[PDB]
């Protein structure tokens, strides 16, 4: 059908769910679901209801747009708001570096 | 489960701001996507939730983005070098910035494990 492929928003719930150190029976007892519920959703690409969607996205800060949106400068994946969170507390010099750096992906792209 | 219970009404708004910004009827989303035009009066403007697919179909429709609603605003620290920073990388994919994380936790090392 037409239906929207959830498989690959469901592997990343998955995956921040266990770099987070999370077991499924933990995240069930935090957002009320049921473990089995917690498997199809990850693994089989079942849809959650938008209630559990959003649950489960605001307790592993999982970026939905990354998977809802064409790719773009609009659009702040779950690598891009993990590295935020990372770079929160980092002063100007570091930001030079990181800059820098930055200017040396792009750079790196034309050789 | 009320105080348990996401309140859909400010994404329905987006959705409807978006749709009119556009100057699409709601007869004409509904024609797009396949869902009847009183469906979506109720999802717009009674907090009614949506499925996942609908609310899929709506969003990518219009283009409007859910982790506005969904996930905790930070946006604090609007350091001009910090602003500069995420300015160039907003075109990175997700290997470059596997990079760009990488320089960060070696940034860490660097004034933890340096001092």
């Amino acid at each position: 059908e037409d239906k929207y492929d959830f498989r690959a928003l469901g592997l990343a719930i998955k995956e921040a769910r266990k770099k987070q150190g999370l077991t499924r029976e933990q995240v069930g007892a935090m957002i009320e679901i049921d473990p089995r519920y917690l498997t199809n959703i990850e693994n089989k690409g079942q849809h959650p209801s938008l209630q559990v969607l959003y649950d489960l996205v605001s307790l592993l800060n999982v970026s939905v747009d990354e998977f809802f949106l064409p790719a773009s400068s609009q659009v702040k994946s779950t690598k891009r708001r993990q590295l935020e969170n990372k770079i929160d507390n980092f002063t100007d010099a570091d930001l030079v570096i990181m800059e820098s750096v930055a200017d040396g992906i792009v750079k790196s792209k034309e050789v």
